[PDB]
């Protein structure tokens, strides 16, 4: 997250900090997800692809901070790791950025809602805000572009949706963005995700509710000029989403 502001996990509580075991025994951060369901994590699949094993990785639940551990945070294991078969790369462009994880504690158990651990709502069908419309995005990603750290502290900042006919401009994205991705930025291209981020929520308010839009998916560098950032439109998943939780 460039720019925008230091927050914690109450002010996010459905966001999911997905981790990676190595060979050897290292820990690494990986991405954000969201939880939707008790049992069910979602996230991008880019950020999977290359090690598409579930053992391999950790999902934390009610975490603020990257590297240390937060009061009261839940700890599981992927049960299951579900990638989008039509998943698809380039040469940045993502198609079908869209992954499940189905959570499970060393004790057999989904997560317990708390004040810290809630679920976000999917949106309908094909109901999506009007572009302009402001949006958060949460993460523990790069601050500046530059960094070679990540914050140890989760982010968050606001980004107004962009239209299609804007986002597929030669000059921003051309035909790299499709309908079943959304394009947001900031009016002075000053706040933004970045490396880090994918996989975490983009929620709108939609008529009282607040609503996971978009996942975190890809861009051109980051907070750069005619380069938004990209996510993954949920509402053009739902069908996806609903047999793959079943």
């Amino acid at each position: 997250i460039i720019g925008g502001e230091f927050t914690t996990i109450e002010n996010q509580p459905w966001f999911a900090a997905i981790y990676r075991r190595h060979r050897g025994g290292s820990v690494t951060y990986v991405c954000g997800g969201s939880l939707i369901s008790p049992c069910w994590v979602i996230s991008a699949t880019h950020c999977f692809i290359d090690y598409p094993k579930k053992e391999d990785y950790i999902v934390y639940l009610g975490r603020s901070r990257l590297n240390s551990n937060t009061q009261g945070e839940m700890k599981f294991e992927v049960e299951n790791l579900i990638l989008h078969k039509d998943y698809s790369a380039d040469t940045l462009a993502h198609h079908n950025d869209i992954a499940l994880l189905k959570i499970r504690s060393k004790e057999g158990r989904c997560a317990q809602p708390s004040r810290t651990i809630q679920t976000i709502a999917l949106p309908s069908m094909y109901n999506d805000p009007q572009f302009g419309t402001s949006c958060e995005i949460t993460g523990f990603g790069k601050e500046q572009s530059t960094d070679y750290l990540y914050p140890e502290q989760l982010k968050m900042t606001v980004v107004k949706l962009i239209s299609h006919r804007e986002c597929q401009q030669p000059h921003y994205y051309g035909s790299e963005v499709t309908t079943k991705m959304l394009c947001a930025a900031d009016p002075q291209w000053k706040t933004d995700s970045c490396q880090g981020d994918s996989g975490g929520p983009l929620v709108c308010s939609l008529q009282g509710r607040m609503t996971l839009t978009g996942i975190v998916s890809w861009g051109r560098g980051c907070a750069l000029k005619d380069k938004p950032g990209v996510y993954t439109r949920v509402s053009h998943f739902l069908p996806w989403i609903r047999s793959h939780t079943k």
